């Protein structure tokens, strides 16, 4: 996240690091007690069996005891396109099951076909690059753009300064409203250019599908 703040420690208990040896390589939400969803991009090319999701995380550079750590079991798809960035959403199944806890929560998801309009103020977040990685949870103020943004994806603007998402964002939810409403796909133009806004995958175009496979 280049532009934004630290976080209160826990203040998004449903945000999770995905690990790759210890580092981390993607944003991903807390879905039900074993099952978190990402980026589909994220998960292309890389060894699964290898990945741990992180729960409970805020400072990546200290231990922190408050921490669950899982293994992916099995990984559910939705036509993924990669050529033209398209129905860029995974849920991972966890190995096991999150203990639900303060710092540990399942996140709350919009209605399907819930559409934001221009205007809606949200939150993205993560421990992408500032500007390297965050050490310390970031999040963001942007408002939902219409404008160079395709109705296959939500997007996001910071208005009036430079600032948005950035790489090892990729997979991060984005929050309007108390609902998830995307999930951080890809920029243009560099991260925070000014100019094109931040696409996220629109959760609530996924909910039914997303409904059936975590209960
Ligand atoms: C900057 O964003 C914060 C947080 O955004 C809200 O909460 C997110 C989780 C998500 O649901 C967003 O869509 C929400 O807009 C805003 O914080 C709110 O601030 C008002 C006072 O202005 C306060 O009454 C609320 O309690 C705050 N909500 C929370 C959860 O902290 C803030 O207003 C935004 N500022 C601007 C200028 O956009
Ligand atoms: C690296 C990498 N490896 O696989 C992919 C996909 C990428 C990739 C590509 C892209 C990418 O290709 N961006 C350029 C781009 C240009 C044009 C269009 S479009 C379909 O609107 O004409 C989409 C994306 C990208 O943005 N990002 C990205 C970077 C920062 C944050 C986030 Cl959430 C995503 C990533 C991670
Ligand atoms: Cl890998
Ligand atoms: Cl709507
Ligand atoms: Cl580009």
């Amino acid at each position: 996240i280049v532009g934004g703040r630290r976080a209160r420690p826990h203040a998004w208990p449903f945000m999770v690091s995905l690990q790759l040896r210890g580092g981390h390589f993607c944003g991903a939400t807390l879905i039900a007690p074993n099952f978190v969803m990402s980026a589909a991009h994220c998960v292309a090319n890389v060894n699964v069996r290898a990945v741990r999701v992180v729960l409970g995380a805020h400072n990546l550079s200290r231990r922190e005891p408050t921490r669950q750590v899982f293994a992916v079991q099995r990984i559910f798809e939705n036509g993924y396109d990669p050529v033209n960035l398209l129905n860029d959403i995974v849920i991972l199944q966890l190995n096991g099951s999150a203990t639900i806890n303060a710092n540990v929560q399942v996140a709350q998801l919009p209605a399907q076909g819930r559409r934001l309009g221009n205007g809606v103020q949200c939150l993205a977040m993560g421990w992408g690059l500032l500007g390297g990685i965050a050490s310390v949870l970031q999040e963001l103020n942007v408002t939902v753009v219409t404008s160079l943004c395709r109705r296959s994806n939500v997007c996001t603007l910071v208005r009036g300064r430079q600032a948005g998402v950035c790489f090892g964002d990729s997979g991060s939810p984005l929050v309007c409203n108390g609902l998830i409403h995307g999930i951080a796909s890809f920029v243009r133009g560099g991260c925070a250019s000014g100019l094109y806004p931040d696409a996220f995958a629109p959760v609530a175009q996924f909910v039914n599908w997303i409904d059936s496979i975590i209960q």
